[PDB]
């Protein structure tokens, strides 16, 4: 439904990890919150883990608005029990504040989001 | 005398040697990667300069740590440093977490800072 695109971005190509990030910048919230297992859970850098889909998209309306992420590089990993592990770096940014970011996914065999990490990092400055 | 533990996406060596001297309790070694004024953060104990003092340290709170690297990331910035993400985990026999490990690299590949971050364990 969501005429949101996706398209490999900064060597990735797990669909839902595009789509995490596609929907996310399009302020497509409630379909992010959708590409999580029904016991999923997001750990924000500065707040508590959030559960499930319902939790997770009233999260992201009144958090994430105005949200631009810009994915820069990125990995998958499959695992023996399934699962992938997936780590992006890049970008985050709203018009008053910007942070350079790791993103670090887990998804299960259906390939929803079990949990999302978001983890703050500093340049090479001093 | 020692034995690497290979990480997906990471060949920087120096990397590979951390993880490698760390898990051998080789920790002058480790320490001989960073640069004179080089820097460590772990978790729990604020900051550590200098080989010396970073060997030290190490020889004190890290026996028996045993670091399991799983996936990484590295960018080379225009002046020419390198920066690096490693996601993994690290365990004593009674004491367990998840970890990621944030390096940068001077252009001759030493450490000048390593920050060690803890990720959320208690998930289920």
């Amino acid at each position: 439904l969501p005429n949101i695109q996706i398209k490999s971005i900064a060597g990735i190509t797990e669909p839902t990890i595009l789509q995490y990030f596609a929907t996310l910048n399009a302020g497509e919230f409630a379909a992010t919150a959708a590409l999580f297992a029904v016991d999923g859970v997001m750990y924000p850098p500065f707040e508590s883990g959030i559960v499930g889909p319902d939790a997770i998209a009233a999260y992201l309306q009144q958090e994430a608005q105005g949200i631009k992420a810009e994915p820069q590089q990125g990995l998958a990993e499959t695992s023996e029990d399934g699962h992938t592990q997936v780590q992006v770096s890049g970008k985050a940014q709203t018009s008053w504040c910007g942070v350079n970011v790791l993103w670090l996914f887990t998804l299960n065999q259906e390939k929803q989001i079990i949990h999302t990490q978001i983890k703050l990092l500093a340049s090479p400055q001093e």
